């Protein structure tokens, strides 16, 4: 047997034309500064991978954010270090502006800008109709920059997005899951947020694109249009795939593990059952049909698709007609 392969649509072979210092980034010399060049304020969140505190440099004054990286492997720290470099000055990309290693402590730290970042657990309560269509462009111009970058996230959730509403500002951060693509590469499975996990992360599928991203933007997308945060919101892993298919329907789910000739886990089909694509309707009700619209329902169906080769692209999803008011007032500045 064996799966079958796949390749990217779009972007494919980017990084094949790109010099061997671009995406090979164990190779990537790091130049160290001083985090005696700056003063931590107050920390603003912790996580798995890092810690992070507001700081100031005291160079000239200015506010800054600190993260101090916990102790994993050099070469995934030389990969987000790489990748943030490659990325810098991209459409809404976090701007990473130092890079200091602690003198007595020894450990690397990630120095970014600074942005008033209102929480979504509190935004997503005062956000309309356009706000969720503006901010959904801002994420997908900077999605479509990085995949044209031969740079997929692999972590794209609210918790990865700053907004800064009363500037109209947003920025994608958290890059060390990305990961440059290669054509033919199978990479880990186990990358984002239960929550934003792609079907190919569940049913074990190694060979996946920038497409991956675009599903975590539809698990968005849904969590804000429907007001249900988060939108999929499984038990495990094993359980996720089962609250997709209570959505999606079992009948997508089997073709896309015939198509691709997916060995499924003989745990699944104890579990998933049979389950009929339920219409979108049937999540509308009187506290969310104002951010519902046809425009809406059939954005959000091109992007969660079994299969990752039939979503949309970045770039596909910039031109939807969902986006048509937003574009044309981006247009008149
Ligand atoms: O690469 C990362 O993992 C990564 C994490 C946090 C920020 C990041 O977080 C903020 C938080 Br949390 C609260 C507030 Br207020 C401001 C920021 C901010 O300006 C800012 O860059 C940037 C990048």
């Amino acid at each position: 047997s064996g799966p079958v392969p796949s390749r990217a649509r779009v972007y494919t072979d980017v990084n094949t034309h790109r010099p061997r210092e671009y995406w090979d980034y164990e190779s990537h010399v790091v130049e160290w500064g001083n985090q005696d060049d700056y003063q931590l304020v107050r920390k603003l969140g912790r996580g798995k991978y890092s810690e992070v505190f507001e700081a100031i440099n005291i160079t000239n004054n200015e506010k800054v954010v600190v993260k101090i990286l916990k102790p994993v492997k050099k070469k995934k720290i030389k990969r987000e270090i790489k990748i943030l470099e490659n990325l810098r000055g991209g459409p809404n990309i976090i701007t990473l502006a130092d890079i200091v290693k602690d003198p007595v402590s020894r450990t690397p730290a990630l120095v970014f800008e600074h942005v008033n970042n209102t929480d979504f657990k509190q935004l997503y309560q005062t956000l309309t109709d356009y706000d969720i269509r503006f901010y959904m462009y801002e994420i997908l111009k900077a999605l479509d920059y990085c995949h044209s970058m031969g740079i997929m996230h692999r972590d794209v959730k609210p918790h990865n997005v700053m907004i800064d509403h009363e500037h109209r500002k947003l920025r994608l951060i958290d890059w060390g899951l990305a990961e440059f693509y290669h054509p033919g590469q199978e990479y880990n499975v186990r990358v984002a947020s239960r929550y934003f996990k792609g079907p190919e992360l569940l049913v074990d599928y190694q060979m996946y694109d920038y497409s991956l991203d675009m599903w975590s933007l539809g698990c968005m997308l849904a969590s804000m249009i429907f007001r249900k945060e988060p939108f999929f919101h499984g038990h495990d892993n094993y359980d996720q795939l089962v609250r997709i298919a209570k959505v999606l329907g079992t009948e997508d789910l089997y073709d896309y593990i015939d198509k691709y000739n997916i060995e499924l886990d003989p745990r699944f089909n104890d579990i998933l059952g049979r389950h009929s694509r339920k219409r979108w309707e049937r999540f509308v009700h009187s506290e969310n049909q104002h951010l519902v619209s046809p425009e809406a329902l059939d954005f959000l169906d091109k992007l969660l698709r079994y299969d990752h080769q039939s979503r949309l692209t970045a770039r596909e999803a910039m031109e939807h007609p969902y986006f048509y008011t937003v574009v044309k007032d981006q247009a008149r500045m």
